């Protein structure tokens, strides 16, 4: 009758794939903390966020956008951040096409959109939805829900396989998923080429529900920050594509929130269906949120100055 920690793991890949690399880690977490740690999977990232909102998920590995939603809607708090095994300070979003495709660039895709099928990402994905949503779509005034022959919304792994198998022409993806696919399904990775790469996205945070007990919070902090001390733990980390965990907080999300608001604002400005007053009202509201955010960001950068 040892207390249970439900650990949410976002659907970047199939649960079967995730278990093979997550189970050794959760077993170590169980041993070190004295809790029974059980994986919580879902079909999409929303399942983890909503699970946390109703206290079915205690702690989770999220991407940055899902962490933002968890903080805003699911009583979440960031306490740690993953660091790439390579030492990279983050990862990147990709657009992928099949190696046989004549689409070889963002311009080729946009120029030919009406003839193409597009695999968009999970709507709570940073690399799969938000990042390309802004840099590829909003900035170029092309709406993925209208521009293509057909669109889908799928996990990273489902998009990669759909492009590999010639079911979708272009899809969103990311560099961490690519490395994983290269390991688990090299025959599929061999069918893929990268036609676009985003700016750097910061490392994924770990988030807990803020009503977790003090004892659980403290033992979890101790576990994450001390992990990687020996060969066994180093192997676990490497298989998860990490080198270590470091301390973080909700302010990790400030630039993510900025990108989210840049996207929403540009999407509203681009929307030719809106009336003059309806548009002006929405943009005023969004610009006030951006002003408040950028003041907070300025405060944080100036305290690092002085
Ligand atoms: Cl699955």
């Amino acid at each position: 009758d040892q207390p249970v920690i439900n650990f949410g793991i976002i659907s970047t890949e199939s649960s079967q794939n995730l278990k093979s690399i997550w189970e050794p880690f959760l077993k170590d977490m169980s041993q070190q903390t004295g809790y029974q740690v059980k994986a919580f999977f879902a079909p999409d990232y929303a399942g983890i966020i909503q699970g946390m909102r109703f206290d079915k998920v205690d702690i989770a590995w999220y991407g940055n956008k899902a962490a933002m939603e968890a903080v805003d809607r699911a009583h979440g708090e960031i306490f740690a951040q993953t660091v790439a095994a390579s030492g990279a300070p983050g990862y990147w979003s990709l657009l992928i096409a099949n190696k046989d495709s004549k689409i070889d660039s963002l311009e080729d895709m946009l120029a030919n959109a009406k003839s193409l099928t597009f695999g968009n990402g999970d709507p709570n994905s940073t690399s799969g939805y938000l990042v390309p949503g802004y840099y590829v779509f909003a900035k170029n005034n092309v709406d993925p829900v209208k521009a293509f022959k057909r669109t889908l919304n799928s996990s990273h792994e489902v998009n990669a396989l759909a492009v590999a198998n010639k079911q979708v022409d272009v899809a969103t993806f990311n560099t961490e998923g690519m490395e994983r696919l290269e390991l688990t399904q090299p025959e599929k990775a061999r069918q893929l080429k990268v036609i676009w790469k985003s700016p750097l996205i910061p490392g994924d945070p770990l988030v807990w529900r803020n009503n977790l007990s003090d004892e659980q919070k403290n033992k979890l902090r101790d576990f994450f920050f001390k992990y990687g001390a020996n060969a066994e733990q180093k192997k676990v980390l490497a298989d998860l594509q990490w080198s270590k965990f470091q301390a973080s907080d909700d302010d990790q999300l400030l630039p993510i929130r900025q990108l989210e608001l840049f996207k929403q604002r540009t999407d509203v400005a681009n929307n030719a269906n809106l009336g003059a007053e309806e548009k002006a009202a929405k943009l005023k509201a969004l610009d006030e949120e951006l002003a408040k955010l950028e003041k907070r960001m300025a405060e944080r950068e100036q305290k690092t100055a002085a």
